[PDB]
């Protein structure tokens, strides 16, 4: 290939559009792929490569698939240095996103008739193929911070700030004024007195929660599968409950209702908050984990509530003269209580039971020892296995799943922006100053190669023998 | 931070050696000095071998902790600021701040059903009966189960890493406190100790990987042998003599 190269040979598709390096890829040829790479003429050799086919894409696409370690090189040479000394300042290193870009960009021609590239394209094709090592190389790296600093941290401030405009006036509600009291823009009413200190503030917080309430009905409405969604169902609540918190602001209202709304509001904005957590890369990780966790105890109450009754019935039959016990539902909370080892030994059976107040006194003593046994102990390390078994797997795929997040999040904000924006913003290229403020598959796969290669050699080797010897001379060893 | 915070404390609890103090600031003074001081000794007994890899495991469980605070810190703020609304009539409750800290005890099982559910409720002294009882449930559900769980299973998993490597890493820690030790001592003086033979009498007081990697070296091999034969084999069929044998 090299001595071809050498002279001027073209390179042209045949039959199935595909030019020599599809096929050097497909047969995972590593060494004539390097050879490619690092004379001349890669240039053409990367433009010529035609759309429309499904199955001899973009060459970086099918080096992703195939052949990451000659990626790797690839992008190996788009670090540039400076001087080349790292204590000195003016030393910066110069990144080059020039083939994580589209490949609508290659081509000369670019119809575009049916063709539709989504945004970045590379990055994705190596989270589709778990390229975990090339994603973690430093030019991916510093692409993923300017998309990010370019317009994505932008992006999900304006969220986080338009939902913390409604979750904080609601908070300062809550906390300067006394649960139970009625309340309107004028002040505070004690019952009749007027608390009239402070209304500015009650007035602007009353006023803030109401537009944000509005707005996100309207929201909603407009992005009315939508009542499969759990985040649909949280915010409905959230709204409908924060509208009647602060209602008296045009129509009368009895304080129980108001508060008793309040009550629901503020437990859900601060619950709801943690899907808008779980964006950052810092912190949502731990969010995907209390998810898995909360799924897997979900998934056994349909088997682990019949537990519960069959203790909480038996318990209210056999200490019914108590008052934690005096009613069939009220000892099926109790009994949900004792399961974390708050059992009242002492106020529930012993000290009734030396006042001869046990109507059932060795029952009652059974059965304390089997929940002992079958609740606090084997049930609680099940859980605990299981919530240990769950966290090993999340992390297992740790860094693999907080990058994909990354990339699906600037995915999907690049469908939606204009395109004049996304070309004002974007860049080329980037400048730092440091100083200034699965082996062991590849190897027998490898080895596998080797060997089929070995046997090809060997039964040509085999043919020419056979030939020798029905062409050769035998005069005195004849027989 | 450690030392700064154990000197300026320990020099105001004992200042009354020159100048006059009220007793308040003194004691107030030696109540942090006296804590600081125990909690700083750990960070020297991680040198020695037989007890510093606890304290990696400490630090490690601690930072994985820490990490966390930021987001499960809002599940605190939900339950204790639902809490203060539904329970505000008893002590324990009666102030935004002392219920999240409440709230915060309450995380490891103390929840105080009898005292605080089930009694005022029988009292007719609950204002939200059915609200209090469904967030005392999810409240049982999400945090003594599952956040404690998924705090057990972080743990596991970090012990489990830190452990894969605790023959090296005991070693690497006296290699690097000599190494460091050497830069700072005087050139005679290691003259002076160093050794170079010893003498004890007893009596007186990844290997899969190596493998594969030396039989791809024989396979390379085997395959440069047979390919020079087959050169060979070409040279006799271009040499030989065809007589009798020819077309
Ligand atoms: C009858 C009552 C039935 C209750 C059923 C509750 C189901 C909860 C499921 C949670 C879940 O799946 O979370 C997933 C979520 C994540 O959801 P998600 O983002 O995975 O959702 C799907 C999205 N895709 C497909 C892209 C993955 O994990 C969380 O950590 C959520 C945190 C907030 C959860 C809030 C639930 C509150 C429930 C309270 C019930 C009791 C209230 C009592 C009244 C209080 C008054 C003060
Ligand atoms: C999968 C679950 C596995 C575990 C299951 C365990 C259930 C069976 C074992 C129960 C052990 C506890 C039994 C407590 C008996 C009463 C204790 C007591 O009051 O002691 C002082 C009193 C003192 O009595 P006294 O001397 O004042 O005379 C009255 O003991 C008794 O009242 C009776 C003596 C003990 C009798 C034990 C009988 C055990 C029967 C078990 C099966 C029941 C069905
Ligand atoms: C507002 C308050 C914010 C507090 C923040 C605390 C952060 C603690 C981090 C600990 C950590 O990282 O340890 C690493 C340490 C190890 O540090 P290290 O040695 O790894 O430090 C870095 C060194 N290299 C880079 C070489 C590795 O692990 C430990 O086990 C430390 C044990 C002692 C820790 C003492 C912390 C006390 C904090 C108390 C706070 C509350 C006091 C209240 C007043 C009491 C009055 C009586
Ligand atoms: C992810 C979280 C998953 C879990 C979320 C769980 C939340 C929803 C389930 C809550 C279960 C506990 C409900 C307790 C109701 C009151 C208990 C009580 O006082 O019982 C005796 C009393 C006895 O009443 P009475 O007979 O004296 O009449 C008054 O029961 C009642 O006061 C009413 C009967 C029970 C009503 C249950 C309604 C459940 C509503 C659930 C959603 C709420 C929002
Ligand atoms: O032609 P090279 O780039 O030098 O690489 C090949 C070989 O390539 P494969 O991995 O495709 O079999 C290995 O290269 P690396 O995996 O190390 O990149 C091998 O490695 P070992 O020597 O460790 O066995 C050794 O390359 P290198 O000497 O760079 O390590 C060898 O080439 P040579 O045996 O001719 O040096
Ligand atoms: C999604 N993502 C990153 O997060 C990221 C990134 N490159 C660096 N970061 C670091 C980072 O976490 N950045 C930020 N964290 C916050 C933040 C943290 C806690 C909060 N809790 N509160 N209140 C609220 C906001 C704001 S900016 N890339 C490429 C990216 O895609
Ligand atoms: C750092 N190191 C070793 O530790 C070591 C060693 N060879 C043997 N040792 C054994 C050892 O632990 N020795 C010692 N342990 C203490 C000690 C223990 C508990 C304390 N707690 N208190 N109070 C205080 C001091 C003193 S001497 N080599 C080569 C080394 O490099
Ligand atoms: C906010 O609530 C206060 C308290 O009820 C309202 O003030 C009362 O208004 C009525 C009607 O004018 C008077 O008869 C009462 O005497 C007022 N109460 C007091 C204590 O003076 C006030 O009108 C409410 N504000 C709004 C906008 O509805
Ligand atoms: C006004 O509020 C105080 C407590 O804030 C209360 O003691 C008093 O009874 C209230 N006044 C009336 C008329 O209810
Ligand atoms: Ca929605």
């Amino acid at each position: 290939v090299a001595l071809l190269l050498s002279h001027n040979a073209d390179i042209v598709l045949n039959k199935q559009q595909a030019s020599f390096l599809h096929l050097a890829l497909h047969n995972k040829r590593k060494e004539v792929v390097l050879t490619i790479i690092r004379s001349k003429r890669w240039d053409e050799c990367l433009k010529i490569f035609s759309h429309n086919s499904p199955g001899n894409k973009c060459p970086i696409t099918e080096m992703i698939e195939y052949l990451p370690e000659c990626m790797k090189v690839l992008l190996d040479f788009c670090m540039l240095h400076s001087t080349e000394d790292k204590s000195c300042r003016d030393y910066y290193i110069e990144y080059n996103f020039k083939y994580l870009q589209c490949p609508l960009e290659f081509t000369k021609k670019t119809p575009t008739q049916d063709v539709i590239y989504e945004p970045l394209t590379a990055l994705n094709a190596m989270v589709q193929n778990n390229r975990i090592e090339l994603l973690n190389h430093p030019v991916c790296k510093e692409y993923l911070l300017m998309k990010w600093l370019a317009y994505g941290f932008r992006a999900h401030m304006m969220n986080l700030g338009s939902y913390c405009l409604g979750l904080i006036p609601m908070t300062i509600l809550v906390v300067n004024i006394k649960p139970g009291m009625a309340f309107n823009s004028t002040g505070i009413i004690n019952e009749e007195i007027l608390d009239t200190t402070n209304s500015y503030l009650i007035k602007t917080c009353m006023i803030l929660v109401f537009l944000s309430s509005i707005f996100g009905y309207c929201k909603e409405a407009g992005q009315i599968n939508y009542f499969m969604d759990i985040s649909n169902v949280l915010e409905w609540i959230i709204y409908t409950t924060g509208i009647i918190f602060v209602l008296p602001l045009f129509v009368e209202i009895p304080a129980h209702l108001q508060w008793q709304c309040g009550a629901i509001a503020v437990y859900f904005y601060w619950m709801n908050f943690l899907l808008y957590l779980q964006r950052f890369e810092n912190c949502g990780i731990f969010i995907v984990m209390l998810e898995v966790i909360l799924k897997t105890l979900l998934r056994s109450t349909v088997v682990f509530i019949f537990l519960l009754l069959a203790f909480g019935l038996s318990f209210y039959i056999l200490l019914n003269l108590q008052d934690p016990f005096s009613s069939p539902l009220l000892s099926i909370i109790q009994t949900f209580s004792m399961m974390l080892g708050d059992i009242n030994y002492r106020e529930s059976f012993l000290e009734p039971y030396l006042r001869n107040e046990l109507a059932h006194p060795v029952l009652s003593f059974a059965q304390l020892v089997s929940f002992t046994i079958f609740v606090p102990i084997v049930l609680m390390n099940l859980l605990i296995g299981l919530a240990v078994g769950d966290i090993a797997e999340v992390q297992k795929h740790a860094s693999l799943k907080r990058i994909a997040m990354q990339v699906e999040l600037h995915t999907s904000l690049e469908k939606k922006l204009p395109l004049w924006f996304l070309r004002k913003v974007d860049q080329k290229s980037t400048i730092v100053y440091p100083n200034k403020p699965k082996s062991l598959e590849m190897e027998i796969l490898k080895q596998k190669y080797r060997l089929k290669d070995l046997t090809f050699l060997l039964e040509k080797q085999h043919e020419l023998i056979k030939l020798i010897i029905q062409k050769m001379e035998i005069i005195s060893e004849t027989e």
